[PDB]
């Protein structure tokens, strides 16, 4: 249809533990700034910079393992 | 927390019938354009053009009555 | 999702689909060429259907309301 | 089906995907609109990518000799 | 959701929450001048937690794991 | 009330509130980064607005004295 | 806004009947000293001292109950 | 009795419009620092810095007009 | 209010107030030297008395719950 | 009435009134824990005051004889 897209305007701060972490996406490339949108255990969503270390791993890790 | 935004990029080029909209939030500013997304009966999601009259209309209907 | 392909209609079903056989509908993108229901059946099939037939519409609204 | 939606690439990934994240590809139907390749990550997401990009080129030419 | 106020914690509970008080917890967002968890309270009470002691991570764990 | 988070604008409403969609509002802690008039809308929800525009000093003169 | 805070810095020195007591709260971390407040059925507020015990008690169950 | 006593651990920081207020006190000696508490038309209450001219000005006012 | 004084029983009535003069009551401050029951009339007439006395706890009660 | 309550300071205020807040005073009851003066203001506003200090003494002379 033509649904709402998810952008992100804000990054968290913290690193999320591991096990907190049950799945990802990337953000559209509509959106004004590139970003991962991390899903909890709790069924959360947080905002997460592509730019940082461990949000590439647990990218890497989710997608591979 | 620090999750997603809602953004419309591309509005529904129909007029919904009003009896599909139960719910309307209207887009953060921070995202690139104005928005008013629709909720229909079935849950699912619409953006649409605010600068479109019928929405004005809706809007003004689900926020008053 | 992120930027995934969009669904697009390039031809509309010439034979109604049975009322029973169809859970769910969906409006397709308006980035497409022409405008579209599809409906989705039980076994997850996916049906074109021109939004100016009557039945398609009736189908859409029974679905949306009740 | 006898009239099934087509998937059509309107945006595409602004992203150079990882190599190793993509498992396979598939070209989007000629009557779409513009062109575009479609990866298919290991999660079986779907990334619209730009063909005039060379990323993409090099990334299909390694899928189908390799 | 629109441009709804953001809930920040200038000033951490000084007493301990007894876990069967606890029913859900959020962390603030990270605009705020300071990282904080909070609380809500079977009584749906809202209570800002300082995220260094060890049992606000001790709550936040189990709520997320358990 | 004890420790519960205070309500922060990091961000304003580019939009004009219909005046009759408002129906109170209050001002922001002088604890957040900066200045804010929270309304709150008969469908109940929060607009942040920015305290320098004309309609939100009007909205706020009209809502505190009639 | 900038409104006050409930402090306490006396406690009443009666233990409350539990039927009088309809709900409570508990004063800032801000406040010098720990403290309850409880409300009565008559709508008036009483500070009681955190260290005793009834006063638990009275706390556990109107959050539990 | 020994009701809660109301203090403020922060200021306003914005002049109040005269007409907005309707009354005011002053806060106990008991608590950590000196406050006048305003009262406004729609009975808000908030706490005001009395080293400030404009708070001493009304304050001022409410007492002898 | 600021630094009022505050009321303090030093003698308690001998005798017993008709129930329904009786409006409201309150409890005397733990900072006097002894504990009070202070009972209001309509005509706003304060009268201390013992609360040790079991009329005085059985208004304290009716008031209280009815 | 037969066994009003007292009036008692227990806590002074540390401020110093404005000597044109004040229009009369009056001393609390010598069964009083403590010796008090009260202020009384334009408002009827009631302010325990420390007999100690020197302001309260010249406020009082002054009202007495002026």
């Amino acid at each position: 249809s033509d649904p709402p897209t998810a952008c992100c305007f804000s990054y968290t701060a913290r690193k999320l533990p591991r096990n907190f972490v049950v799945d990802y996406y990337e953000t559209s490339s509509l959106c004004s700034q590139p970003a991962v949108v991390f899903q909890t255990k709790r069924s959360k969503q947080v905002c997460a910079d592509p730019s940082e270390s461990w949000v590439q791993e647990y990218v890497y890790d989710l997608e591979l393992n």
